[PDB]
């Protein structure tokens, strides 16, 4: 089997990223953040406390015919950026661009922190790291794309993300119209429970590359890329008037500059994220300091490979037995 689903920016930033996905039946489509660096699939729901819901659709398990509650099982996570949310859960039938998985978990949201319930626009989160890091217990749960994995024509799924444009998640096969040149695959450690690899270093603009091993994993979930603070000094010292805001929590710089563009190794090869990829526009309405989409990962403890690295690549996420990334360009 194969599926492919849309995803589309949820504002003119590419924020996130949401793809509809059919759960329970008669089908309820709710907009998922597809999440490469979590491993729980859940959703706002019947459950959630109402003045945690701000406009989002929400789940009904009790008008689906397939579901049925786990019982005793319950859930909470907590991301990097601070973000949260908890609940208990059901298993129903979830299908994605087409394919179809049944007895999947779908954690029900009774609680969400306050960055969750601000997203208008997305609906709750399907996590497609490893299965290790789902927070369900006392029986962790698998997620969807391991649920699926045994019956997809290929272990894999794949990450087409637009700049400011619509993109496409596959599974099950590798989409050879939808890139340039080869897919050049690289090494996972699965340890932590992430797609984390090691790209082979970096350049700023025209400037030379710079071969250094820099460990982050493959996050669809995080909007930025965050990487060490020698690396993202050498960007930004290319702009003039950038510098980094304590106040505002990262590098900010004028909006009136042109960014160079930003170079990372994969392997022997090489993935350029152009500069207008690494502009997030003014820090507050009307302003004219711009906030910037490289960022330091010192403090995180990892760096991340988030949205604007991956938006700049066709990204094979490849669940053979033992687990490798693919990146080209497109
Ligand atoms: C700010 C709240 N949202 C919705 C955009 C989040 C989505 C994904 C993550 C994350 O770290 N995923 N790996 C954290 C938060």
């Amino acid at each position: 089997s194969t599926g492919s689903a849309t995803t589309t920016p949820i504002d003119s930033l590419d924020d996130a990223y949401i793809t509809p996905v059919q759960i329970g039946t008669p089908a309820q489509t709710l907009n998922l953040d597809f999440d490469t660096g979590s491993s729980d699939l859940w959703v706002f729901s019947s459950e959630t406390t109402a003045s945690e819901v701000d406009g989002q659709t929400i789940y009904t398990p009790s008008k689906s015919t397939t579901a049925k509650l786990l019982s005793g099982a319950t859930w909470s996570i907590s991301y990097g950026d601070g973000s949260s949310s908890s609940g208990d859960v059901y298993t129903d039938t979830v299908s994605v661009g087409g394919l179809t998985v049944t007895g999947q978990a779908v954690e029900s949201a009774k609680k969400v922190s306050s960055s969750f319930t601000e997203d208008s626009t997305i609906d709750g989160l399907l996590g497609l790291a490893f299965s290790t890091l789902n927070t369900v217990s006392p029986t962790q749960q698998k997620t969807f794309f391991d649920n699926a994995k045994a019956s997809l024509d290929s272990p894999v799924f794949t990450a087409d993300l637009g700049y400011h444009a619509p993109g496409t998640y596959n599974f099950g096969f590798i989409d050879t119209t939808a890139y340039t040149g080869s897919i050049t695959y690289t090494a996972v450690s699965t340890k932590q429970g992430f797609w984390e690899w090691t790209s082979t270093g970096y350049a700023v603009g025209s400037g030379t590359f710079k071969s250094t091993s820099i460990d982050g994993i493959a996050d669809t979930g995080t909007t930025l890329l965050y990487l060490p603070a020698t690396v993202v000094s050498a960007y930004w010292a290319q702009v003039s008037g950038a510098k980094s805001s304590s106040s505002v929590g990262g590098y900010v710089f004028p909006c009136s500059a042109t960014l160079p563009s930003f170079t990372f190794g994969v392997g022997s090869a090489r993935i350029v994220i152009p500069g207008d990829y690494i502009d997030f526009g003014p820090i507050s309405t009307g302003s004219s300091s711009c906030f910037g989409g490289i960022q330091s990962s010192a403090g995180i403890g990892i760096n991340i490979f988030g949205d604007v690295a991956l938006k700049a690549a066709f990204v094979v996420f490849n669940g053979a037995t033992t687990p490798t990334l693919g990146f080209a360009s497109k």
